[PDB]
C-alpha cells in the first residue's frame, strides 16, 4: 500500500452497509448525491470493489450503471472513475483517447508515459480482456511515424529495473550519446533518444539527464523543445518530466487544466481519480510549493457542487 | 504437409496389416528387427500412430511397450523415437535434457532455438499435457541468468510473425542497434540482442544480419563468440545458425556428430527423427554441397546393423 495517497482505506468498514446506504440515497427523491459522495470518495479502490458486489447481490443490479442513472453530469464521470480498478480506468482512459476520428494525443501520451513496468502490464492485461484486442495494436493504429514508435516503447513496460549499483561509467555514456543525437548535430538521430529514454531505468536516467547538461548548453527538456515539434516533442517533455519528478509533472498538468478560461474536466478528474491512492500528497506538496496556493484552493475557484465537492475529497486537504 | 521431408506416407497402408507383421516379428525367435524397420521407418509419423493403436487393439499391450522390450541399444532408440509425435518427441527430449543434476545444454538449446512459433505452441501444451508442469518452469528451474532469459523468451514462441512487407528502415535499425550494444562498446547490452534475435520475424532477422556485416569488421557469429561465452553464447551461436539458414544448421551437426572417433548417436538420432518428415531433403542438399559426400555416406560409415538401416531409411536415398 502506497503511503502518499489521499484516500485511504476507511477505519471501520462493511461493504453490505454501504451497498444499501447508497441504494437508498439513489431511490431518495432527486438523488442523494451527496451521501454517495462522501462514501465512494472516502473509501479506498478496493473497498469499493467489494461494495459493488454487495450492491449486485441486494439489487441484482450493477452498481456502475446504477449509478450511472442517478447521475449526470462532471459528477457522473468521477465516480464511474472510481468505480473502475486502476487498470480497468487506465484501459477505458487509452480506449477512450483513441476512440473515433483521431487521436487525443495529450491524453494518451499522459497514460503511457507515467505509468510503470507493473501499471503497464496489468493495463495491457485488462485492455485486452475489456475490448478484445491489444493495447498495442490500437496504438499502432492511431498513432504513425516517430510518435508512434515512442508510444509503442512505453506502453511495453519493459523499462529495466532499477539496479541497487549506479554504473556511472554508462551514465556518462548515454549522455553523450544524447547531445551527440541532438543538439551536438545538424538534425536528431530520434530512435537513439528513444532507446535510451525507454530503456534505461528511471533512477538511472535523472542521472543521465544531469550529466547530460555537462556536455549540452541546454537541459534535456530545452534540447528536446529545441530538436523536435508535433506530438513527438509533446511526448518526450512529458516523458522526461515523469522521469525527473512525477508528482511535480502531475502538479503542472492540474495547473494547466484550471489556470484558465473554463477547465479542463477531462484532465483534472484522471488525476484527481488515478493519483488520489498513489501519490496525491507529494503532488499537493509540489504544487503548494510552486503555485503559492494549494491545489485544494484551485478546485474550489474552478469547480462548484457535488463535483466540487468529490474532488475536494479526493484531494484531501491542505484547505 | 512437409514436401523437403525424405520419409512420407505410404500409399497402400494397413494399419492392421502392419500391426500383424510386427506382432509377428517381436513373437519370432531372437526377433525380427529386419522387418520391424522395414515397416516403421518407411510409415509417417501420422500413419505409425495408427498403427499403434492397431496394435494395441489386438494384443491388449502397448506398442511402445512391447518394443521396448524386443529391442535393445541405439535402434531401440531410434525406433521409440519414431513412435512418439513430433510434439511429444520433442517434449521429452526436452524433459530429457533437464532431468537430474545439471543440464545437457546442447540438446536444449538445439529444440528451443531450431523450433518454429507452431511447433513450440503444440510442445508447450503437450509438455505440461505430460509432466504436469509447465515448460517454462523447468526451463527456469534448470536455467540461470542471461542464458535463462533467452531459453524462456525463445520458448514462448511468440516471434514475430511473417509478413508480406520488407521494412528496410528496421532492417538498418536493428543492424546499427545490434553493433551498438556490442562490438561498438564496452561489454554487452544482452537484453537488446534477446529482444532483437527473438521477436522479429526469420525472413527480416536473416536481411538484419547481412546488413549488420556493413556496420562491424566481423558477421554476426564472429560477433557473438567475442561478445559473450559459456552456455549464452552456445545459444546464441545456434540461435542464428537456425535464423540464418536451419537445413545448414543441422548438417553441420550431423557432421560433427560423427566425424570424429565414434559416433555422437543422440544428436544423430534426435535430428534424423525429428527432421525425418520437415526438411531432410534441404539438410541432405546442404550436407552434400558442403562436405563432398552425402549424409546418407556418412551415416553409413559411422553405423552398423539393424540400427545403420533405420538411419539410412530415414535418410531418404542418395548411396
Ligand atoms: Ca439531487
Ligand atoms: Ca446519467
Ligand atoms: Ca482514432
Ligand atoms: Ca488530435
Ligand atoms: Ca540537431
Ligand atoms: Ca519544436
Ligand atoms: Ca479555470
Ligand atoms: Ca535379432
Ligand atoms: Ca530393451
Ligand atoms: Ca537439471
Ligand atoms: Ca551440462
Ligand atoms: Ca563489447
Ligand atoms: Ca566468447
Ligand atoms: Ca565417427
Amino acid at each position: 500500500p502506497s503511503a502518499y495517497g489521499s484516500v485511504k482505506a476507511y477505519t471501520n468498514f462493511d461493504a453490505e452497509r454501504d451497498a444499501l446506504n447508497i441504494e437508498t440515497a439513489i431511490k431518495t427523491k432527486g438523488v442523494d448525491e451527496v451521501t454517495i459522495v462522501n462514501i465512494l470518495t472516502n473509501r479506498s479502490n478496493e473497498q469499493r470493489q467489494d461494495i459493488a458486489f454487495a450492491y449486485q447481490r441486494r439489487t441484482k443490479k450493477e452498481l456502475a450503471s446504477a449509478l450511472k442513472s442517478a447521475l449526470s453530469g462532471h459528477l457522473e464521470t468521477v465516480i464511474l472513475g472510481l468505480l473502475k480498478t486502476p487498470a480497468q480506468y487506465d484501459a477505458s482512459e487509452l480506449k477512450a483517447s483513441m476512440k473515433g476520428l483521431g487521436t487525443d494525443e495529450d491524453s494518451l501520451i499522459e497514460i503511457i508515459c507515467s505509468r510503470t513496468n507493473q501499471e503497464l502490464q496489468e493495463i495491457n492485461r485488462v485492455y485486452k480482456e475489456m475490448y478484445k484486442t491489444d493495447l498495442e495494436k490500437d496504438i499502432i493504429s492511431d498513432t504513425s511515424g516517430d510518435f508512434r514508435k515512442l508510444m509503442v516503447a512505453l506502453a511495453k513496460g519493459r523499462r529495466a529495473e532499477d539496479g541497487s549499483v549506479i554504473d556511472y561509467e554508462l551514465i556518462d555514456q548515454d549522455a553523450r550519446d544524447l547531445y551527440d543525437a541532438g543538439v551536438k548535430r545538424k538534425g536528431t538521430d530520434v530512435p537513439k533518444w528513444i532507446s535510451i529514454m525507454t530503456e534505461r531505468s528511471v533512477p538511472h536516467l535523472q542521472k543521465v539527464f544531469d550529466r547530460y547538461k555537462s556536455y549540452s548548453p541546454y537541459d534535456m527538456l530545452e534540447s528536446i523543445r529545441k530538436e523536435v515539434k508535433g506530438d513527438l516533442e509533446n511526448a518526450f517533455l512529458n516523458l522526461v518530466q515523469c522521469i525527473q519528478n512525477k508528482p511535480l509533472y502531475f502538479a503542472d498538468r492540474l495547473y494547466d487544466s484550471m489556470k484558465g478560461k473554463g477547465t479542463r474536466d477531462k484532465v483534472l478528474i484522471r488525476i484527481m481519480v488515478s493519483r488520489s491512492e498513489v501519490d496525491m500528497l507529494k503532488i499537493r506538496s509540489e504544487f503548494k510549493r510552486k503555485y503559492g496556493k494549494s491545489l485544494y484552493y484551485y478546485i474550489q475557484q474552478d469547480t462548484k457542487g457535488d463535483y466540487q465537492k468529490a474532488l475536494l475529497y479526493l484531494c484531501g486537504g491542505d484547505d
